[PDB]
């Protein structure tokens, strides 16, 4: 069982953390980057990835790519994802909501003044400020414990990740503040028993989130 | 009893609506019209109870959700339309994540904010799609498979051809698929399909904008 990414939390983290929790032991490639992208150019079609990319599994003699597609197969294998309706429906729905989230931070700070970014910024924040706001609403008006419910799921490890990236690097935590259930849903992801330990770990803790070819995260 | 709201055009809902077609399961729709602006839909947004507001929307009996993928994947769940088991389901999901990357690069592209150096971010848009689709290419060469997920049509055909398609109608792309031959037999394959054969070809397909006008291009 191996894992491939850059040697950051990046888009791998969420993996890195559903099999951690599993206690299930991985190997892992974290390549290194002035900086370049060669140590992974070396590799990246030697793997015999129908789709080389990063991050990428080794699971037996199976092999693919794409962040969520990995999480979720891994989910599937080890009973970590909802398998009845409406709660798979909900995960699905959020998960594709966490990803959208996500990604408005990783186009603008991997995009082509330094005033305007910094306005792209503040953008990011008023828009993260209405998710969250519909995202207290969700939690207040089902009073799941989780995303799907009661039991913890891979979406919970989509969310915990990509919405700490901006506490981290987009300044975010006073924005968290303002919303009681989802700071206290984050709270209690980083108290998991589970996970507790790995989250202090240099690995999470001490690691840049993004790679240095992003303007911020590192 | 299902109901389907979104703009009057193909865009992320037009996989959800050909599922449903190709299943042949009746359903109601709103389709929010629109100088052109948004009024219509920011009129009952926030009045239809939905937890995340957004364009697609579905009822179902009771039950709203939001999200165009969670969408179309509830939907072919209860009518068996998405693989259940390994490894049929890493593919469907790998490449689902594929495509909807290669229809966002798109998305992102003809949302604002130069006439060249727009034309110039289309034919970069070009060469990437080059690239990846000579990795599908690569990929249904290697798994001599009639459809993505295997034998059988699932959720994620659906996805990969409209979304594809909307680079041939408007991101002039139609010959790089022609340099791929399993893809362009792919592509062709979706459209001479008994169940939806007739309505890809319908004026409420074919005859209809791919996005809103609020985007550069993909529209009358």
């Amino acid at each position: 069982l191996k894992i491939g990414y850059w040697d950051v939390r990046g888009f791998a983290e969420p993996i890195r953390m559903l099999l951690k929790h599993l206690n299930i032991e991985f190997e892992e490639t974290r390549y290194g980057f002035l900086p370049n992208r060669d140590e992974w150019l070396a590799e990246k079609f030697t793997l015999g990835l129908e789709f080389p990319n990063l991050p990428y599994l080794f699971d037996g003699d199976f092999k693919m790519t794409e962040s969520v597609a990995i999480l979720k197969r891994l989910a599937r294998a080890n009973g970590m994802i909802a398998t009845t309706e409406p709660a798979l429906s909900y995960s699905e729905m959020i998960e594709a909501m966490i990803i959208d989230i996500r990604n408005r931070l990783i186009n603008v700070v991997y995009a082509e003044t330094p005033e305007e970014f910094e306005q792209k910024l503040a953008d990011l924040r008023e828009r993260l400020e209405t998710s969250l706001g519909q995202l207290e609403a969700f939690f207040q008006k089902h009073g799941s414990q989780w995303v799907a419910g009661d039991k913890l799921t891979y979406v919970d490890f989509l969310a915990y990740e990509y919405l700490d990236w901006y506490r981290v690097f987009v300044k975010s935590t006073p924005i968290f503040e303002k919303f009681a259930k989802v700071s206290d849903y984050m709270k209690r992801f980083e108290e998991l028993p589970s996970l507790k330990e790995y989250i202090a770990r240099d690995e999470h803790r001490s690691a840049s989130c993004l790679s240095p070819f992003a303007r911020i995260g590192h």
